[PDB]
Formats: C-alpha cells, structure tokens, sequence
C-alpha cells in the first residue's frame, strides 16, 4: 500500500484564482534560468506588481483562474491506474504534480516524495517538447534542491525530458483536430486553413540552439501525417510580447493575414500544450477568435479541444512511464547535450546529475 | 521510341566554370520572387560584377566549379531506368533540367519539352524542403512562361512540390549518417555530436510564413527516428550573409560553440540538399572544417556524404514519381495554401495553374 515508484509531473503552471496572481509572477521573475535582470530581486516584486492587474483582468475574462492543476491531477490519476496494472513490479505508483512557478512547487513535491520514502522517481515533464525555458529550468529545479538541501537524493531519479512524436499524443491531437472539423459547416470543411500555434520564443533564445522549434515541428508533421493531409497548414507561434524580436509567423498576424487573402475558415490547434490554460482559453479563444476574427471578418474560426481529460492522453503518459522502466532510460540521448550556445553554468550540471544516476 | 512522360528537374544550379559565375548571379538578382532591390535592372548587374571576384574564388578553392549538373544528370537518368519498368503505361520517360539561374535554364527546359510533343509534363523540384524562395520560385517561373509566350501550355501538367519525409530519402541519409560514423575514432563513436545543417533564410521570410524551417525540422526527426537516436543533435543553419537578423544558430556559431563547450568530435549533414554544392564542398569543408575547426580545437569534425551517386536516391525519385502518377496528384494540399502574410500576387496564380490543370 506504501508508494513505491513516484511519478513527478512537471509544469510551469498558472494562477489558481486572482489572488494567486502575483506569486506567479514573482516567482517567475526571479528565476535566473529564464532571465536576467538588472537588481533582478528589487524589480522582480515590483514588475510582479505592475503586472497582476492586467494579468488578472485576464484570468477573470476566462472565469476567475487556471484549469491547469485540475486537468494535470486527472491526467496523472489516469496514469497511475493504468500503470498499477501495466507495471505491478513497480507498483503501487503514485503522482506528484511539480508546477515551477506556482503550488504545489516543485521543491514541495520532491520534499514529499522524499518523505514518502519513495525507491524510483521519474521526472516528467508536461511539455511534449523541450525548451530550455521550460523542461530544462524545471529539471535545473530538481538539481538545485538536493544541491541546496545539502544531501543527496534518498530515491533514485530518471527523467522523461521529452516526447513530442509519441503514438499516442499524435493521435489525441489528430483525433481532435477531425472531430472539431466536423463542427464547421460541411460547405467548408475542405476550405479549412490548419494553423498549428505553438508559444513563441524570443530569437535571442532560439538562436542560442534551444531544442523547442524543431521538435514541435515534429509533432505537426506527424499529426498531419496522420490526417493524410487532408488540410493545408502552416505551424505558427503565439504569445510574444515585448518589442524584441522573435520567432515568427505570429499567429495573430497570421489569422489576419489569410482573412485578408480570403482563407476564412481557420483551424487553430495548440499543439504545444497538454490542457487549457491562458494561452488557449484567453489569446487564442477570446483576444483572437472573438476580437481579432471579427475586425478580420472571418466566416469560421475555431480550436482543436485541448487534450485535458481524453482518456486516450492518459494511456499516453502509462505507456511513456511503463516504457521509460522497462528500458532502464536515465534521459533522453538529447539531454546529453546542451545547446552550442549555452551559457548558463547549471544546464550542464542537471544533465549530469540525471545521466550520473544510480541505476 | 519517342518521349511520353517528361520529368522537369528543378534546382537553383550553380556555375560549371569560373567563367559562369557573372551570368549566374546576374540571373539571379533579377529574380523578383528571390528578392525585391531598388532599380533592380541596374543594381542586378553591379552586384552581379562585385561579386564575381570572391565566388569565382571560392569555386577556384573547390576545383573550378559546381558539380551540381553532373549529379543531378546521374540522378535523372537512374530515376528514368526505373520509371520505363516501374511505368510502362507511362513509357518511354525523359528528364529534363531545368535550372533556375543557370543552364539549361528552367525555360530553355520548358520550350524543349514542349517540342518533344510530351502527353504528361511533372515538375519535380529537387528541394526535398518546400520554400517560397526555391521550389516557389522556380514553379513561378512556369507559370510565368507560359503567361508571358502568350500559349497555353500543350502538356498536361502537374507537380511533386515537396517530400521532405519519403522513407527512401531518409534511409539514404541514415545510411551515409552511419557510415561516416564508422569513420570517426572507435573511441569516440558515441561521443559524437550530429549538427543537421541547413540552408538559413532571413528572418523576414521565415515571419511571412515560409514553409522551410517546418519541413527540415520533420526530415531530421525522420531521420533520427531510424538512427534510433543513436547520437545527440540539434538543427541548425549555415549560408547567412549580410547584417540583416536570419534564422539560427548559426552553424559556424555552433561548430565553435561546442568546441569551447567540450565537445570536439562532430558530424555535419547537410539535410536540405541532394547532392555537393558550394555550399559543401567550400562553406562545410574549407571553411569549416579545416579552417575554423583548427582555430577551435577540434578533435574530429566531418560531414556525411552528399546523397550524390547513391542509387537509392534514384530510387526515391523514381518511387515519388510513380505514386504521384498513380494517385493523379496535381500538387500537394501544401501548394493549395500560401503564406499567411504572402505579398507576391503571383504565388497564388502559379498554385491556381497547377491547381485548376485538365486531368
Ligand atoms: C533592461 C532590461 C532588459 C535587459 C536585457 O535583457 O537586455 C529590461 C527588462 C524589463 C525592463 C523593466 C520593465 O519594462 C518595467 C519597467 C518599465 C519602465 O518603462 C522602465 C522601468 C522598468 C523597471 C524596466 C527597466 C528595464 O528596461 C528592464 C529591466
Ligand atoms: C519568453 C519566456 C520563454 C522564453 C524561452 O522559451 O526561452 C516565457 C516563459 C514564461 C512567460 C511569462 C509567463 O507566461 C507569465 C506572463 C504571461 C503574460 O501573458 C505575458 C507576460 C508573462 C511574464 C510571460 C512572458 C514570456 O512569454 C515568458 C517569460
Ligand atoms: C513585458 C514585460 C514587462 C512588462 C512591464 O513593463 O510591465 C517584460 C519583463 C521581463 C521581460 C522578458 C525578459 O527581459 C527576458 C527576455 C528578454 C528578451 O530580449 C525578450 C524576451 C524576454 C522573455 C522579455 C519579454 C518581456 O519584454 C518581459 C516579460
Ligand atoms: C536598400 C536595399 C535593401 C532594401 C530592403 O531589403 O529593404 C539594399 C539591398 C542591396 C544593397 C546594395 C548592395 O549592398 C551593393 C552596394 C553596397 C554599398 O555599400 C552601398 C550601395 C549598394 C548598391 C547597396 C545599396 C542598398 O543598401 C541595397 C540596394
Ligand atoms: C537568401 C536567399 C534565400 C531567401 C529565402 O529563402 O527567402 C538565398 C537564395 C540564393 C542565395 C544566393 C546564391 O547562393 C548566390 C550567392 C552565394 C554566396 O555564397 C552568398 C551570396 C549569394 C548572392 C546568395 C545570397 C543568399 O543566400 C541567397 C539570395
Ligand atoms: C550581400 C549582398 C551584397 C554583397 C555586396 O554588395 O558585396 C546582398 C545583395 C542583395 C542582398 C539580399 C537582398 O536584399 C534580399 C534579402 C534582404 C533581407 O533583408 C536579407 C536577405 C537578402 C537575401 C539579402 C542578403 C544579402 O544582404 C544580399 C545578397
Ligand atoms: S540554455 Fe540550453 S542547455 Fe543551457
Ligand atoms: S511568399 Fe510564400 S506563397 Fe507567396
């Protein structure tokens, strides 16, 4: 009945409710691995500040808060069922949500399954495919802990860094993808422009060899493949801000773009996420396909349902886990190298703390 | 006896001698789809004159030419052996080049093969990655001579627009990643770093939408699907020239970066082409691997083997063409979709020509 093989779902995570706001934010702005600013520990509190109006103005806009942690808790129930059946060997298993900049904490989680005295943990993260931003700071987190703590680790860890073509995730996304082209009407359905919106990054990061926009091509190719091509598309990125540069086409730009060249019929699918968030429920669903559409006089704009509850994505995660042990994997062989570019001091640290592993 | 199906080979081509060199970049700067300069008919052959020193030199550093028509010749008649078997309903079949800067010239093709008296005419670009600078430019220029010679064309016409993942075209780059893996030190097998080097494009072009980096980026994971992740990679792209911001990292960048970072022991592919270029011979080669690989230390860098000679590309190509026969295929659903933030009128009227051909 005592857990014995730990399950660490790794997220960055979002604001539960409004007041939740301005620590998401304050944590993230005091994370080294994703910027660097200038007295970094006086402006992060006070840019958290500036911002948690107009952040939270959003959130209210979606119905008061993130759906994050409740999807992630479903996928992660789902999971452990099947793998209790799948590996009784490593069972009973039991799955700890790690969000990166909200609670419960990564730090929280791992100090649980510490105290759990668990024998295997795996480090999973929620994000199909790796950006240094996001997996990479979230296992950079992991490696801080135990580095911090000032004693080793009492399980033996392994992570599963990435997986942005598995099976079984494809075939959410394309399984999605035709029941939400049913919904437009059947004058259309051929006419229907796919546009794969994935979050941006700024060139600045991309340039340094970050992993992200290659493997989330990836996944759009095998998603496609799928679909025999039955649709034109085009894999374009969401959420940029500030007036730096980044990578392009943006999808706004991109919405507005094929209106005024007559593609009307828009297919949006947010193939770099697991469930709804923000970047769906608001950017795409609200400030593009509500605001944007209409000014663009769009006739038909809709979005691929995120994976959240399919019980299919569940199986996905069992299967990834189930083979990770069975293959005795430590990391990804792309985890063995760091971008050409790199200059963060830590990156090459976590690889080995991960490949160093006993076991 | 005489030719029934004509296969129209289209590539941007390099010069044979040094002597080619001007014309080529002549033709070249005077291409409105390539790019957009100000009394452009003025500057074209200016520019063309003040580069022709550096080029022809580099050709020099090379052997004193573009071995491009010489593969390309060899691949072409490979893929027409098989296609007479393969298609005898289709038999006798010819291939035709047809350069886009220089020749045979892409029109110079077009006009033989009308003279042919050919039943089926298929423009096969050699590009396995579509971009609106290359095969887009060089299926602009079909519809183009047509538009301009005042003639309806007098072959049924279609085209094979993109195949950056046919199973033949990357088991062939599989079979030359390995082999050349078998040339580096035993000792250092799995130390080796694998950098996918493809052909950069100006951020300006990549934010309209440009299909390119999405298709390279599903080539590699093709690729490295069948090398069962053997070695670690990244994606990255070499050729950039000028001070305008183009899409990273950059491979020299790259070369250098891992060097300082430890790792000495790397393999170039060169992803995006079919056969040795200046691009190879001269910027992967010399550039380098012999003179910036010195300066950073390097243990061993080398570069697989361009797709060339090897018979199974031919076979690629014969294959391609046969299913694109068989399935009556026009163009790929891809073409029928141009970018989001396409500002060439004549994108669309080349896809409606292909789109809209009788049969
Ligand atoms: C200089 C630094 C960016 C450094 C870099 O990576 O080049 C930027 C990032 C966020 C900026 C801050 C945020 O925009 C919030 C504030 C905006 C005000 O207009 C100036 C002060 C202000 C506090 C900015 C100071 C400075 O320009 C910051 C700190
Ligand atoms: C740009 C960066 C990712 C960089 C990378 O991948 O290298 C991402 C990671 C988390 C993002 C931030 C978080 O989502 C929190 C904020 C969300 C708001 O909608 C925009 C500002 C906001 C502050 C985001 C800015 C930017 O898009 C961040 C900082
Ligand atoms: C827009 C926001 C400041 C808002 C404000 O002044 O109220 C600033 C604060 C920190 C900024 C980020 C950090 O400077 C880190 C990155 C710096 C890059 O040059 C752009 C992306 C980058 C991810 C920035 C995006 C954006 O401009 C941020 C998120
Ligand atoms: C202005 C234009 C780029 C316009 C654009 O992309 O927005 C650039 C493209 C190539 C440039 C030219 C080429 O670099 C060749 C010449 C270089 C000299 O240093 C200036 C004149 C010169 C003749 C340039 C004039 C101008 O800056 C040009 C014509
Ligand atoms: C940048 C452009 C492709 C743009 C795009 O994909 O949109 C490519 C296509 C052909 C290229 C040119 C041709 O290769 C001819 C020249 C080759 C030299 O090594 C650099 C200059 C040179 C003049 C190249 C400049 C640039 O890289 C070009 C113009
Ligand atoms: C470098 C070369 C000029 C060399 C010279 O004057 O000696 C110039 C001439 C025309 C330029 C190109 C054209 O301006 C078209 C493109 C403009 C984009 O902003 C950069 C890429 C782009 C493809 C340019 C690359 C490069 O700067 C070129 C090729
Ligand atoms: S920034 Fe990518 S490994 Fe460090
Ligand atoms: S520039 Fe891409 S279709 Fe016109």
């Amino acid at each position: 009945r005592k857990p014995k093989t730990g399950i660490l779902m790794l997220n960055m995570g979002g604001p539960e409710t409004l007041g939740d706001v301005h620590d998401f934010l304050l944590r993230l702005f005091l994370d080294q691995d994703l910027m660097t600013l200038p007295i970094q520990n006086k402006l992060a509190p006070f840019i958290a500040k500036r911002l948690t109006p107009k952040i939270q103005e959003q959130y209210r806009r979606i119905g008061g808060g993130s759906p994050i942690k409740i999807w992630t808790s479903k996928q992660g129930e789902g999971m452990v069922k099947l793998l209790d059946e799948l590996s009784p060997n490593t069972a009973p298993h039991k799955y700890y949500i790690g969000f990166r900049y909200v609670h419960p904490l990564t730090e929280e989680a791992i100090e649980e399954m510490e105290r759990d005295g668990l024998e295997r943990a795996i480090a999973f993260t929620q994000y199909p495919q790796y950006s240094c931003s996001t997996t990479g700071s979230s296992l950079n987190a992991i490696y801080r802990y135990y580095n911090q703590v000032g004693r080793k680790p009492t399980m033996k860890w392994s992570t599963i860094d990435r997986w942005p073509t598995h099976h079984l995730l494809i075939q959410c996304f394309a399984d999605h993808i035709l029941k939400e082209l049913d919904h437009f009407p059947l004058e259309k359905r051929s006419e229907v422009v796919i546009l794969f919106s994935a979050h941006s990054l700024p060139m600045s990061v991309v340039n340094r060899g970050d992993p992200y926009p290659q493997e989330v091509s990836a996944t759009v190719q095998k998603v496609m493949e799928r679909l025999e091509y039955c649709n034109p598309y085009r894999l374009v990125w969401q959420s940029k801000v500030g007036p730096m540069p980044w990578l392009g086409p943006q999808t706004d730009e991109s919405i507005k773009g094929l209106c005024e060249r007559g593609r009307k019929n828009i297919l949006l699918v947010p193939i770099a996420f697991t469930s709804d968030c923000i970047e769906t429920l608001y950017e795409l669903d609200i400030e593009y396909s509500q605001v944007l559409a209409k000014e663009c006089g769009v006739e038909n704009i809709r979005r691929a349902e995120s994976l959240n509850g399919n019980p299919l994505f569940s199986k996905a995660l069992a299967d990834l886990v189930h083979s990770h042990i069975q293959s005795n994997e430590l990391c990804s062989k792309q985890l063995t190298l760091s971008c050409p570019l790199c200059v963060n001091p830590v990156c090459r640290e976590t690889k080995s703390f991960f490949t160093s592993q006993q076991l």
